[PDB]
């Protein structure tokens, strides 16, 4: 009573404010992760697979529509009696009709939920990584529309965010989904003091007669690419040892240290995500 | 018994860490590959294949950030470049070490157990 469906229980839990002392750890209670388990396995896990397989099949799609881009100038580009042009077009307009389907999506999300500007850009960012795909294809239908090559430019970057978010459905799979908590926490926790202090340092020592050029250069080193004569040897080194010998090993050695404390934390985190997964999955 | 462990332990990190590293590892370098091939107008890097291992090149060491020349918005592939690094080469390639780390922190007593059976059989 008042568990599964009511001000439910769990619709308190998974819609928490994050700000809840225990909004992860409320889900271990008795019942309610056997309830989860089962709504999960009963229906769940089914829709959710078609839901991964028509987001795949939307994402190659995609994919194949901007590969054939036609390269004349000047858009929009007349269609011509050809069997691939009739592909090329259709497929395009599956991928317009897919990120309006998104942006409607993201806007639906933002009103029923009303995030408070803070859980918005701390929590939840699965929907506006979403959200910012779908702005990015209507930005390039926009473009496309006022003859402006720089419709590519916008196209490329919801195409590479189109499928670096197919590491959402990792959920509904625990090792994988596990795996995408884990590389959300490095990249919240370490990557950011690193990248912080990493930029700092960069900057510094980079400050081949443009910033750019030299900056450019000075990355090269992270990479393993650094050349050492590209055009002084007391700076490059110091820049080195101070980077690559010791910065980047330091990150690799707070990785090693966050992974050993972050695996309950990172299982619960991955349980209320799949719950949130099955009640809008219940709701809609 | 020091090989037999160690090569238990080669397997249960090829099965478990280098799985899931594998699998985002390449949905990551297909997405980026193909940005930044629809990117390149023409020329030699104009095909999936090759710009799939210039992009493979960064994982071993060897990338080169300047492959290529042929676009237009060489801010937008200097952008694309330098997220798929920050993404692959100075994140996941790390915490695969860090996970292979704690593998082999919980993996002791299983794997010259599972030793000691292959060698029963
Ligand atoms: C930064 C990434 C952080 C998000 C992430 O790693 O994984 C989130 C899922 O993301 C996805 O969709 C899948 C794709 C992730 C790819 C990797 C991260 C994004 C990078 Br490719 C970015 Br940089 C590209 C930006 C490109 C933008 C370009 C902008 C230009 C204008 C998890 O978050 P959640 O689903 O909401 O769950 C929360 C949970 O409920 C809550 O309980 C807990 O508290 C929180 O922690 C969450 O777990
Ligand atoms: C239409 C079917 C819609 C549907 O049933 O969902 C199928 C897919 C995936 O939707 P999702 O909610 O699981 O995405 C996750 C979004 N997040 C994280 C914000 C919740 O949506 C889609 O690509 C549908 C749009 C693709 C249309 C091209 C068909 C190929
Ligand atoms: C996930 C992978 C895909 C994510 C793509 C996100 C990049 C979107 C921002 C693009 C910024 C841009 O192109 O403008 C160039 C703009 C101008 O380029 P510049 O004159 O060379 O510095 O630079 C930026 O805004 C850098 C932000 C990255
Ligand atoms: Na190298």
């Amino acid at each position: 009573s008042c568990i599964d469906t009511c001000n439910s229980v769990l619709e308190v839990i998974a819609y928490s404010s994050s700000e809840t002392p225990n909004r992860h750890d409320m889900l271990l209670v008795e019942p309610l992760n056997r309830l989860l388990q089962d709504k999960w396995d009963r229906f769940v896990k089914r829709i959710f697979y078609f839901n991964f397989f028509v987001y795949c099949l939307y994402m190659i799609i995609f994919t194949a529509a901007a590969y054939y881009r036609p390269v004349e100038g000047l858009p929009p580009y007349k269609l011509k009696n050809t069997v691939g042009d009739y592909f090329r077009v259709t497929g395009e307009i599956l991928s317009v009709s897919g990120g309006v389907y998104f942006f409607f999506r993201g806007i639906q999300y933002f009103l029923q939920r009303r995030p408070s500007l803070k859980s918005l850009f701390v929590d939840s960012y699965s929907e506006i990584l979403f959200f910012v795909q779908s702005l990015f294809m209507l930005v390039s239908v926009v473009l496309y529309f006022s003859q402006r090559k720089e419709y590519v430019a916008s196209m490329v970057f919801s195409l590479a965010m189109g499928w670096t978010n197919m590491l959402y459905y990792t959920r509904g799979f625990q090792q994988m989904g596990i795996y995408a908590v884990m590389i959300e926490k490095m990249i919240l926790r370490d990557l950011c003091r690193f990248m912080f202090v990493y930029l700092v340092f960069l900057f510094g020592f980079s400050t081949y007669n443009s910033l750019y050029s030299t900056c450019l250069e000075l990355f090269k080193f992270t990479i393993g690419m650094g050349d050492l004569e590209f055009t002084f040897i007391i700076l490059l080194l110091a820049y080195v040892i101070l980077t690559y010998i010791l910065l980047l090993n330091m990150l690799i050695a707070l990785m090693g240290e966050t992974v050993n404390k972050i695996a309950q934390e990172s299982k619960n985190i991955w349980k209320l995500q799949r719950a949130i997964t099955i009640l809008d999955t219940e709701k809609s």
